[PDB]
DNA sequence: AAAAAGACTTGGAAAAATTTTT
DNA sequence: AAAAATTTTTCCAAGTCTTTTT
């Protein structure tokens, strides 16, 4: 039978747990080394390349079709990590990597794909029944009481560095994480995982102030990856619960908060002009709480508190509209931000006074931090932040939509059109593009309806028109919302 | 404070598995 | 059979906000 967590006595803030046990994480798939007749050439002659150097070689080969390839940065990047990777016998022989021929590797990289389409009976069912022991052994954990699922226990296997966007570390090697690099994290009282057999991990720690089972550092940024338990556990979906809950209490709180920052556009000091005319593009237009990232990390991104004066272009009258700002950055993902939005009288005002003797290069809202507008928000309401504007819009804009599309009239196929024609709002305002029906041409639903959408709207919605949730909700769904499946009436409003 | 770390939050695109169209 | 159009898993990062160092 399934655990109703949620008719539980809600889990007391500070410690997350009181017992935790688990088998460890599964390591990235060994390397299987290039055979006999698959040659790597170095300015037309043959060079067999040691173990090290030929794992780095093989994962330029096999992206070899790709447009990034022939980048400055990602060849400069490969070439710089590749070295190291090399003896020092390959280090005097290969100066350059444009002498390099990898034609023959890529070719056999083709040729696998090509193979591995035509397998048998006896491949086909048995790779899908190692993979399902190995679900059933490493993808399950002890957390109180409960055994539940953990989301990626696969640790990601090596290769080379693209991020999104316009990356500076594209083109860089990540590495192979080994078990030395591994920090689990478990209950005294369990029994602490075994590592593979020759290797020892980093850390076994015993920290219940924190929600995750295992940890390691990545070398491209040097920050901390987890692996952490599946959606459908008591302790996601109750911080998912809590997020939406955070977000009603936004709702009866909003008019007091608009009232105040439309006041707080004619103050006599900037900080209090600036962090208002910030607030009103994140309630408006649902930006992003723009932080501060390290120059050269990552690719030149921006949110609402990280504008710069080049990011916005001021037009009094355009198109037979009053106070147009025409904004044109690019957001989370590197995914472009355009709109020609009318604002009010003080607003334009506002904008014209803070990119005033100021270089492009500047930041528009300067003395305004992301930590400065959610001090703030902290004194209107408490445990705001400024992604619960996000989450309200989100949110209210698909119940708003789903009364306004939906007709009583409708046949169960003609209702779920209306659904994905509200959803398809939700995600215009929220930004959320597909590359290139023809309205959901260069729109994305899937970020905000497991986000972004409070998943009561979906079951009240659903439960009044007839609707089954597996018709909006596939399997996975299903399992990360099935405390709003469970207790939730026709009768829910946001 | 205020930089740096740490711990959470927030798929779409590319491939492979199928299904349908030629 | 053979190819094309759909459906569906496999691949891969980047923000927000809190907590620690410097
Ligand atoms: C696409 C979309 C995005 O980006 C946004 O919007 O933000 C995303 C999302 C949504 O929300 C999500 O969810 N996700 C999850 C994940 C991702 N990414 C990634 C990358 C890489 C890797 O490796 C991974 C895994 N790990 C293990 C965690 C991931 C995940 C996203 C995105």
């Amino acid at each position: 039978a399934a655990w109703k967590w949620w008719e539980e006595e809600r889990y007391p803030e500070g410690i997350k747990w009181k017992f935790l046990e688990h088998k460890g994480p599964v390591f990235a798939p060994p390397y299987e080394p290039l055979p006999e007749n698959v040659k790597f050439y170095y300015d037309g002659k043959v060079m067999k390349l040691s173990p090290k150097a030929e794992e780095v070689a093989t994962f330029f080969a096999k992206m070899l079709d790709h447009e990034y390839t022939t980048k400055e940065i990602f060849r400069k990047n490969f070439f710089k990590d590749w070295r190291k990777e090399m003896t020092n016998e390959e280090k005097n022989i290969i100066t350059n990597l444009s002498k390099c021929d990898f034609t023959q590797m890529s070719q056999y990289f083709k040729a696998q794909t090509e193979a591995r389409k035509q397998m048998s009976k006896e491949e086909k069912l048995k790779i899908k029944e190692e993979n399902e022991k190995l679900l059933k052994e490493y993808g399950f954990c002890i957390m109180d009481n409960h055994k539940e699922r953990i989301a990626n226990f696969k640790i990601e296997p090596p290769g080379l560095s693209r991020g999104r966007g316009n990356h500076p570390k594209m083109g860089m090697l990540k590495r192979r994480i080994m078990p030395e690099d591994i920090i689990i994290n478990c209950s005294k009282d369990a029994k602490v995982p075994s590592p593979p057999p020759g290797h020892k991990w980093k850390e076994v720690r015993h920290d219940n102030k924190v929600t995750w089972l295992v940890s390691w550092t990545e070398n491209i940024q040097g920050s901390i990856k987890y692996i952490m338990l599946n959606p459908s556990s008591r302790i996601k979906g109750e911080k998912d619960w809590q997020k939406y809950e955070t977000a009603r209490r936004l709702k009866k709180c909003v008019d007091k908060i608009r009232n105040q920052y439309r006041e707080d556009w004619k103050s006599k000091e900037m900080k209090v002009r600036q962090r208002a005319v910030a607030l009103y593009f994140i309630d408006k237009l649902a930006l992003r709480a723009g932080n501060e990232k390290e120059e050269g990390e990552t690719a030149d991104t921006v949110g609402c508190c990280s504008l710069r004066v080049e990011h916005i272009n001021l037009h009094p009258e355009l198109d037979g509209q009053e106070y147009v700002v025409e904004f044109d950055f690019l957001g989370k993902d590197s995914i472009r931000y355009y709109n020609k939005v009318p604002v009010e009288k003080r607003v334009f005002k506002n904008l014209q006074l803070f990119m005033e003797n100021k270089q492009p290069e500047d930041d528009l809202f300067d003395r305004l931090n992301t930590g400065i507008l959610n001090k703030h928000l902290q004194d209107l309401m408490e445990g705001l932040t400024a992604k619960v504007f996000r989450t309200y819009n989100a949110s209210i804009t698909l119940q708003q939509q789903l009364k306004e599309l939906t007709a009583p009239d409708e046949n169960i196929p003609a209702k779920i059109l209306s659904y994905n024609r509200a959803n398809r709002a939700v995600a215009i305002l929220c930004n959320h593009q597909q590359a290139p029906r023809e309205e959901n041409k260069q729109i994305a639903l899937g970020t905000s309806k497991l986000n972004y959408l409070d998943p009561r709207i979906t079951v009240a919605w659903c439960k009044k028109w007839g609707v089954p949730i597996e018709k909006i909700y596939n399997k996975t769904q299903r399992e990360k919302f099935a405390w709003a499946i469970d207790m939730a009436d026709e009768d829910y409003e946001f």
